[PDB]
């Protein structure tokens, strides 16, 4: 058989439910969302990392002429100086009266170091979340794993199990992003191709061993200043440092929901937001016939003391009459509260207690023992503890926290006087005639 | 668990009270003041004899 029920999107939250047939008693089903996965669609744009310039050896035409002559490395630089004056611990390296003339040039690299200090910028769309569900029925656990589109079911003992889509749709992760020693942060990092010196992305390079490279950090040449041979290079700072320094706090300490990143995936996992619906196939052999099912007879129950505890704290105690041995299940059907143990035994005249949870202070609900129904009242206080991270709201408020006595205290304040205007008209009118006679 | 109370200053008065927690049986707590000792400060002036 078949069921649809919607599930809030968090882990540790059992969420119970029962399948009504005629003819068979109805089955307890647990689910709870072990974890959640949202894994998106991201491609490789490009690598940063600290460079390092180049500085080879310059050519030296003694009193004659050259020309500059350009080169394929990235970011490259060159430029021609007459009037050299070259020295050395050797000394002058060739003669002429100041007629000499020295090409220099220069490039960039990326460091040995970079091949582990690499920081990759990634493109990311199209969010994809995968829900793990565990689902317990006729004290029988199954398990499955399904991406969260409502258009294929996964494969568990080859059954067919279908979840979502969301309610609503969550993703931390931004257009742009930079991933960097585990650490992956929101950033718009500038398009491929695009250099502009001081600033994030300064060397760009499809891959890290990539012969072909494309980048520009203003270098320019100093003409030569002193007694020996020397290339005077300015420029500006690297621009991989300079985000390192002050590139913020990681997306750790900013997702919402608490959602626990990971990197080798580039995805989140353990991040609750949002409802899910879900249809989920049971096998007719699993369900079992009334005729078997134990009979229950006078049932009552009695709200021994409960507390309004954000955690579950709430007790209940039943007293049960029947004829026959085995076990049964127990629900509430009302959304505010929710029990802990699904089944129990039964005996001729036994009663049980019961551990359960509410959302609101007014206890008053129905719950089911076996097959049978029976409603139930109490009211519940708050705790002295106000602080704790375990669950909580297990069903979320829905305006109840209203007390009866509340209720009772507002009818008796609002006042008919509508009735009142109404009468005063009637006999109003009635004296107009009245008068009418004369 | 914390709870509070008023007892009076007397010896050999056993004093009974409980305490509330849902979904736990009232426990009895019993309290004596076995005895009292007021100790002030004092200070020595002098001797005579
Ligand atoms: C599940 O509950 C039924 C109901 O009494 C019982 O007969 C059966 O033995 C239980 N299964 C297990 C594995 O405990």
């Amino acid at each position: 058989f078949e069921h649809a029920t919607t599930v809030p999107n968090v882990p540790g939250i059992p969420y119970k439910a029962l399948v009504e047939r005629a003819g068979y008693a109805p089955l307890n089903l647990e689910i709870t969302v072990v974890s959640s996965e949202l894994t998106p669609s991201t491609n490789k744009e490009y690598v940063t990392c600290k460079f390092h310039t180049v500085v080879p050896s310059p050519q030296v035409k003694c009193c004659g002429s050259l020309e500059c002559k350009a080169s394929s490395k990235a970011d490259y630089t060159c430029r021609v100086f007459g009037g050299v004056y070259p020295f050395m611990w050797g000394g002058a390296q060739c003669f002429c009266d100041s007629e000499n003339t020295q090409l220099s040039e220069a490039y960039v690299e990326f460091a040995p170091d970079c091949t582990i200090d690499h920081a990759v910028a990634l493109k990311v769309h199209t969010a994809a979340l995968k829900v793990g569900l565990r689902i317990v029925y006729g004290n029988t656990t199954a398990r499955l794993d399904t991406f969260v589109n409502g258009v294929t079911p996964g494969s568990s003992r080859d059954l067919k199990v279908i979840a979502g889509p969301i309610s609503a749709a969550f993703s931390p992760f931004d257009h742009k992003v930079v991933i960097r020693k585990g650490l992956v942060y929101n950033y718009d990092f500038p398009e491929y191709g695009a250099m502009n010196p001081g600033a994030f992305g300064d060397i760009q390079a499809s891959s890290l061993d990539a012969t072909d490279i494309v980048a520009r950090t203003d270098i320019r040449l100093l003409k030569p200043s002193v007694k020996n041979i020397h290339v005077p290079y300015t420029q500006a700072v690297s621009g991989y440092e300079m985000w390192k320094n002050n590139s913020g706090r990681p997306l750790q300490e900013t997702a919402p929901f608490g959602c626990k990143i990971e990197v080798e995936p580039l995805r989140a996992t353990n991040c609750a937001y949002g409802h899910i619906p879900i249809s989920i196939d049971i096998p007719d052999a699993a369900f079992v016939r009334s005729s078997e099912s134990p009979t229950i007879l006078e049932v009552s129950c009695t709200v021994a003391d409960c507390i309004y505890s954000a955690d579950f704290g709430g007790s209940l105690t039943l007293q049960y009459k029947a004829n026959r041995e085995g076990h049964c299940p127990v629900h509430s059907h009302s959304t505010t509260a929710v029990l802990k143990e699904a089944t129990t035994h039964v005996t001729a005249t036994g009663s049980i207690t019961l551990h359960f949870s509410t959302s609101s202070p007014q206890a008053n609900f129905i719950v089911s023992l076996c097959g049978k129904k029976t409603t139930c009242n109490a009211e519940c206080k708050p705790p002295a503890d106000h602080i704790i991270g375990e669950p909580h709201k297990v069903d979320q408020e829905f305006q109840a926290a209203v007390s009866k006595t509340s209720w009772n205290w507002l009818l008796a304040l609002f006042g008919g006087a509508s009735s009142l205007i109404v009468v005063g008209l009637i006999v109003l009118v009635c004296s107009s005639m009245l008068i009418n006679t004369r």
